[PDB]
This record gives C-alpha cells, sequence and structure tokens, in this order.
C-alpha cells in the first residue's frame, strides 16, 4: 500500500496515453501523424521488451520495439480503458517493480480512425485486458521508465 501510493496515478497516466484523442492545432493545416503516434505509450523505453497478445515485438535494424508498438497501436480505433484492479511489488536489488493490472477496454465503432478519417465516438462492447509491466522505481517521472510490457486481451467480444 505504502510504496504503491504512486502506483494508481501512474497506471492511469499510462492508460490515458493509449486512449489519447487526436487534436489538430489550428496553426497546423495538415495532420501530424508522427507527433500523435509518438505520445502513445510514451512511458515505454525505446528498448523495452513488448509482447502483444502473446506475440513479442522483435527489434529491427530500422525500428525499435517502442516505435513498432506505436505504429501497431495507432491502427486501432480510439480506445477507452477503465482500470479495475492492480498489484505491484518491488523486486529486491533491481531498482524495478513488477506491476500486474486488469482493465476493461472498448473501442470506437464509428468507422473513424484515430486521426478522425473515414474512407462523436460510439463505444463498442467491453474487452478484458491483463497487463504486466516491469518499471523503473521512480514512477512519478513521466519519462521512459517501462522496461517491459505484456499486453493481452483476456476476453474478446464476438461482435
Amino acid at each position: 500500500q505504502d510504496p504503491t501510493q504512486q502506483l494508481e496515478p501512474f497506471l492511469k497516466r499510462f492508460l490515458a496515453s493509449l486512449d489519447l484523442l487526436y487534436t489538430q492545432p489550428t496553426s497546423q493545416p495538415f495532420p501530424n501523424v508522427e507527433s500523435y503516434a509518438t505520445q502513445l505509450g510514451s512511458n515505454l523505453k525505446r528498448s523495452s521488451a513488448i509482447i502483444v497478445n502473446g506475440q513479442p515485438i522483435i527489434p529491427s535494424p530500422q525500428e525499435d520495439c517502442k516505435l513498432q508498438f506505436q505504429k501497431k497501436w495507432l491502427q486501432t480505433p480510439l480506445s477507452s480503458h477503465q482500470l479495475t484492479s492492480y498489484d505491484g511489488h518491488l523486486i529486491p536489488g533491481t531498482g524495478t517493480f513488477v506491476v500486474h493490472f486488469s482493465a476493461k477496454v472498448r473501442f470506437d465503432q464509428s468507422g473513424r480512425n484515430r486521426l478522425g478519417e473515414s474512407a462523436r465516438p460510439i463505444w463498442g462492447s467491453w474487452f478484458g485486458v491483463d497487463v504486466n509491466l516491469v518499471v523503473d522505481e521512480n514512477v512519478m517521472q513521466d519519462g521512459e521508465i517501462i522496461n517491459s510490457m505484456d499486453y493481452r486481451f483476456t476476453y474478446v467480444p464476438n461482435d
């Protein structure tokens, strides 16, 4: 409870970064995909170990794992996560803690992508999600602190 007093706000910030709504400044006449996409999961380290639905992201000569994740996540419809439970522990001697959390997430069914393009979000059915993070100790930092992320749907609706 005591060392995990900074834990809940950190998790909410991490999830907000996945749920980020794209807003184009009126000073910019064109969409800036890079400036939006690089904010998704921004607490990830460039060289973090990332696994999505059992499939590890493998670093390539041109794109590190964080970048590949951001490009993957960018292709989802807008999301809305609700944190429902968590637990965390420091791993003695490592300067890291492990955190497991569960959430529900739903996605925009409007047909628009995250830049608002086709071809008011309308939320679909709840998915279940489990996430395991290994994160540097100083979690009220907002920089690159996540060493590993395992993100997994534990329930996927048929519809």
